């Protein structure tokens, strides 16, 4: 038809007719440049030594690569600025340093500072110019009383890495500039605000005729408009450019629809605290940004941008203190807004519930007494799926409304509405909306407006909306062409109704609306976000996983023996800032691109070093604590191989010890090579080549094994999936796996203290996998501990647990709570669940039974029914994925010697298995001396569980409790204490430590401010208290 | 029990049953055994089972506890999560469908006079 | 505002004719677009002088 | 086969008189005043670039 085609001409018009006549080139200064392939040092620090003398500054060659990769280049620039300058124009220096256009975030970037040490503007592949006067007269501080001026360029030259494709440019500074960019003759140039304005105002419009249809006359009578400016303007004579614009004016005027959608729209850059680069670029980046932003609000008022991550503004304010001031000045004006309070966008689903708590509590403190905000929501844009207790924590945490857009990407269901009320486990409800465009990062394009009005998922009683820009996954923000493009699209009739604003008082009045107009028909999701894709960052970098329980696993131990030897020894002082920085270390490496383990080698070798330093450093605070206790009772007992795991079976924070103390295990080895363990309460017997194979329950009679099958078979998947090798799994695979049927027993042997073990072997064409089977006296537990030496890239290992036991839901567990997923994927949707998450169990159960697996660093599963070679029903299948070695952004990921540790249980009710998680994933420490926990309860129906005894954050001495209930049935127990803490008085508090009451929240106590000693507690399912003891 | 002297077309009775305990799915009872259908309905597929069957009994449980509601001839019914005043959970709510009135093959139907028993029942 | 009328009608008492008539009029009153054509409606019934009927019915026609 | 190109337009015979010349949108003349031809009409009419107007006539007619 005549009007596409009408439409590239006017493309072409903008490409190439207008935007070159919009920077009118004056004079190209001299330049002058000092490489440096190094890790870069500090700004303030390099300025003052390159003022005085300390530098030479050798110039630049035009047309040669300007620095080596994952290097630093400091440019001195020096210009004139002549006279005869356009009247009422603005002048400002144009850097274009050889950019492309695809990834902004990605390849080079550069910052402009002054000659004293303070950032001007930064510099990226779309937004690359400084200014220098601005139009009116008044010209920046770094300009002297002539036209002399000079200004210092940091260039960052870093690589443009790919994100799936096998490369060495993610593992360290190379010193070669692998991809070419050129010099290319920095310049000073004059700004047309005249012919800027009719590119902006042509783009708006032929944006637009790709998104309209050829059935309203609007897109008629635009098409026209077009058509008729550009037969119009002449770039040959400048009197013709009024006269253009005048004919494009004719459509530009027309009022919005009646019924359209209104957005609210707030500058918002996404940056990746680690991925695709080494977390010592992360603090430029924020830097660069940052001071983008504020380059934008001199540009026009009444724009709004949005921040996260109070650990990028921690990062900001030690590198940038000027910038940190320019901030804070905006903060309180009201268009800087930093918004979810937390210390990093951490992931959604894997880390437990205290990781979640302290990151929640840390972020709100870094914003209260730095900058003085208290947010209202939380916001978590990118993000592989959500937890489901979710709610919960953030409703108890005095949030008000959730922000999620990355459930988009699901590759088999859309989720019905887009505005909801989220409902956890517990009952409690958050208001949760998706960004209807369906990403975070726009640009404020006609086809983002017409995307956004026809993509709604509820325009029958919403007609609101929200609506985030800027250029985002790498930093860069917003580019001053998409303001000037949001003032086109206020009205505009034939699309939706923009304007600025904050997130706040969008929330407030979106949600009062939508309640107010649906009625008692709000949309309702009861459960988990489910992710539909990137199934294998459950397992993708397993020292990742590992580091991050064995860290926090063993925090626990080390804050609890902070109460009990605070309590004990009269003088100790309790190290506060060394935890905190670990707790901050830890939560950064848990964000959503390295916990998940999707980041270049150089990002998991650093964050894998660091756990290994940490973790050390932890194992010193608590022998150090211990020496206290042991002064204080001197003479009681002391035990080595202890193990304080919260809620054993017996006594919940005792620390008990290693040795079983049982009766022994009698071993009865037969001759075909198969072996018989037997103790009291189980009898497993091991057949030829590992693999238990039959495990009756002494206790009630029960086979625990599904027939002809083995327990401990490996499988070893092949998984080379279509795109992001290190992020999903095929379903294919599932498909593939080969079982190692070879194999054989190593060794059968008893120990000192009664247990029996047996070593096994197995193989497959380079790596060997050794399994050791434990049999203790006086426990009903099964334990195996692998130790694999995987050498082959692209497979996957998995085991598997087949149980004799069939239902139609399995159990997992929650950071708080449990679910129940399908085994039998029914409809399309559900056979999209093929492997989910599990934290430290899984349990498959019925009315009166159950079977449960618990483990020590797994964190991935997936179930399945299991059906007898006679086709009957035979029982279920429990495989737990172990470890796996994709190739795309790290070329030798998971290489040799991983430690695996799991336990299998006969439960009826789920007490036992959160004993036995419990007791396996707690840390060991060396001679403590066992005495009775300080905080007790007594239950006198159901099972409440105490979970993360700590000391008060306040530095006043108090003891702060956080209790809830694993079982999902109410739960009624009642309180007892020490003879240490007697006297004290108990409360309730909110999850900050804070006496705050929220009505649509139930509490734990009965009354208000007690005695602690026999105060009641009644917890309804899943609920999540905490207690706050006091001295008075 | 339940007498009802049923006069007017195109109405639908049933009588509801709020329970105090919480769950994420209901149980019925098939012909030989039992089933489970969610109580809320998260997806669009969901949202078209907000009718069901039960033959003699529905019951709603949890770990440790649970209620029961058993009926003489209904056969219909159907669940939904109940939400306290101040916005807090409740518990859940049982509907089971007593007698309706249509008008379309029998323009006289279920007129009058229909007898209706059932119990209710604290059941671990 | 289509589902919410025919939701209110109960043709066995018209106190209810009232109500369901103020639910179908929050969209009633909606001015037209901008760029909206404009159509000039006349009355015009076009009669056939003979066609499938004998010249003598044409006069009753009219 | 064919549609004409425009529904508006200016016709000139062979002696060179040219008299204005325009279809009803609505592509027939008997119509009963529907959303139909409403939607008909805005869709269907072939100049709606420079025009903006046109004719619609209804009722019972043949
Ligand atoms: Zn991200
Ligand atoms: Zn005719």
């Amino acid at each position: 038809l005549k009007v596409n085609r009408e439409i590239d001409r006017c493309k072409r018009v903008m490409r190439e007719r207008v935007w070159p006549h919009i920077h009118q080139v004056l004079a190209q200064c001299t330049v002058g440049a000092v490489k440096n392939p190094g890790e870069p040092e500090m700004p303030a620090a390099f300025i003052t030594r390159a003022v005085s003398g300390q530098v030479i500054f050798q110039p630049l060659a035009v047309g040669e690569p300007w620095g080596t990769s994952w290097g630093t280049t400091w440019i001195r620039v020096e210009g004139q600025l002549p006279e005869t300058l356009p009247e009422g124009r603005a002048i400002e220096l144009v850097f274009n340093l050889g950019w492309l256009e695809w990834p902004v975030g990605g390849h080079i970037e550069a910052m402009a500072y002054r000659a004293d040490g303070t950032v001007i503007k930064a510099l990226h592949p779309r937004n690359h110019w400084m200014p220098l006067v601005s139009a009116d007269g008044v010209k920046d501080r770094v300009v002297n009383p002539d036209g002399s001026f000079v200004v210092y360029v940091e260039g960052a030259y870093n690589p443009n890495v790919p994100s799936f494709t096998v490369t060495e440019l993610g593992t360290k500074p190379t010193g070669k500039a692998d991809e070419r960019y050129e010099f290319s003759s920095i310049d000073i140039a004059a700004l047309d605000q005249d012919m800027f304005d009719y590119w902006a105002d042509l783009d708006v419009v032929t944006g637009s005729l790709e998104n309209m249809n050829d059935a309203d006359p609007r897109y008629w009578k635009l098409a026209k408009a077009m058509q008729r400016s550009i037969n119009l303007w002449d770039e040959k004579d400048y009197n013709t450019l009024a006269l253009a614009r005048k004919a494009l004016d004719k459509v530009m005027h027309n009022p919005a629809n009646a019924s359209a959608m209104t957005l609210t729209a707030m500058g918002h850059s996404h940056i990746d605290s680690a991925w695709l680069w080494p977390v010592r670029e992360t603090e430029r980046k924020v830097g660069r940004t940052v001071s983008n932003a504020l380059a934008l609000m001199d540009i026009d008022p009444d724009f709004t941008y949005v921040m996260s991550a109070a650990q990028h503004f921690a990062w900001l304010e030690e590198r940038h203190p000027d910038l940190f001031e320019r901030v804070k000045a905006r903060i309180a004006e009201g268009r800087f807004i930093p918004v979810g309070g937390m210390w990093v966008e951490s992931d959604g689903t894997m880390p437990c519930g205290e990781s979640l708590i302290r990151q929640i509590s840390y972020g709100k403190r870094y914003f209260k007494e730095k900058l003085g905000v208290v947010p209202n929501g939380i916001w978590l844009p990118d993000s592989f799926g959500y937890t489901g207790a979710w709610p919960q924590i953030a409703k108890r945490s005095g949030y008000s409304w959730f922000l999620t857009q990355k459930l988009c990407w699901n590759d088999t269901t859309r989720l019905p509405h887009h505005s909801f009320m989220w409902e956890g486990v517990d009952g409690s409800q958050i208001f949760t909306h998706f960004p209807p465009a369906d990403k975070y990062d726009s640009d404020m394009s006609a086809n983002d407006m017409a995307y956004v009005q026809s993509n709604y998922k509820d325009k029958d009683l919403s007609d609101r909306g929200i609506l985030l820009f800027g250029y985002g996954d790498g930093g860069g923000g917003p580019i001053r062409e998409m303001t000037m493009r949001e003032h086109r699209f206020e009205s505009f009739e034939g699309m939706p109704k923009v304007e600025y604003g904050t997130p706040d008082d969008f929330f407030s009045k979106a949600e009062t609306e939508m309640k107010a107009e649906a009625g008692s028909e709000m949309p309702r999701w009861k459960g988990e976000f489910y992710f539909e894709l990137h199934r294998k960052t459950l397992t993708s970098q397993q020292e990742m996983k590992r580091g991050c329980r064995k860290e926090e696993s063993m925090l626990r131990t080390v804050e609890y023996l902070g109460v009990v030897a605070s309590l004990e020894s009269a003088d100790y002082v309790y190290p506060t800032e060394r935890i905190d920085r670990i707790w901050k270390t830890l939560l950064l490496s848990q964000f959503h691109d390295i916990l998940p383990g999707s980041a270049i080698e150089w990002a998991h070798r650093v964050a894998r070093e660091e756990y290994a330093r940490d973790l050390k450093a932890l194992s010193d605070i608590a022998r150090d604590a211990i020496a206290a206790i042991a002064v204080a009772n001197p003479d009681v007992a002391r035990i080595a191989k202890a193990r304080i795991s919260q809620f054993a079976d017996v006594d919940p924070w005792r620390p008990a010890s290693l040795v079983s103390c049982g009766e022994p295990v009698e071993v009865n080895r037969r001759e075909d090579g198969s072996a018989t363990l037997d103790n009291g309460l189980l009898c497993v017997h091991v057949a030829a080549d590992g693999t238990v194979d039959s495990m009756i329950d002494l206790k009630s009679g029960r086979e625990m094994v599904a027939k002809d099958h083995v327990m401990g078979r490996y499988e070893i998947l092949k998984d080379e999936p279509g795109v992001f090798d290190a992020w999903d799994v095929e379903r294919d695979a599932f498909l593939c796996a080969t079982a190692l049927a070879d194999g054989h027993i190593v060794s059968i042997e008893t120990t000192a203290d009664g247990s029996a073990v047996i070593v096994t072997k197995n193989s497959y064409r380079d790596d060997e996998i050794s399994t050791t089977i434990t049999l203790r006296p006086g426990k009903s537990q099964l334990d195996f501990h692998a130790d694999v030496e995987w050498n082959v890239p692209e497979k996957l290992l998995k085991v598997d647990i087949p149980m004799a036991l069939s239902a139609s839901r399995a159990q997992y567990e929650c950071q708080y709570g449990l679910i129940e997923r399908p085994i039998v994927k029914n409809t399309e949707g559900e056979e999209a669940m093929f492997e989910s998450c599990s934290h430290r169990f899984v349990r498959i159960h019925d009315s009166s039974y159950g079977i449960g697996v618990a483990n020590g660093s797994t964190y991935g599963s997936d179930v399945s029914s299991l059906r007898d070679r006679d086709d009957a029903l035979a029982g279920t299948m429990v495989r737990m994925s172990l470890v796996a070695a994709p190739t795309a952004p790290d070329p030798r990921t998971d290489i040799g010697h991983h430690e695996f540790d799991w336990t299998v249980l006969p439960c009826a009710s789920v007490a036992p298995l959160v004993a036995a998680a419990g007791e396996i994933n707690a840390p060991t420490i060396e001679n403590m001396p066992d005495i009775a926990a300080p905080i007790t309860l007594e239950p006198i129906e159901g099972t409440p569980v105490i979970d993360w005894i700590k000391l008060a954050d306040d530095g006043s001495g108090d003891i702060v409790a956080r209790l809830y209930e694993a079982a999902g049935a109410k739960a009624k127990a009642m309180l007892h204490v020490g003879g240490t803490l007697d006297g004290w008085t108990v409360r309730e508090t909110n999850t900050l430590e804070q006496d705050e009451s929220y009505p649509d929240e139930p509490a734990g106590l009965i009354g208000g401010k007690q005695q602690a000693e026999g105060a009641e507690l009644a917890l309804n399912p899943f609920q999540l208290t905490t207690l706050r003891l006091s001295r008075a």
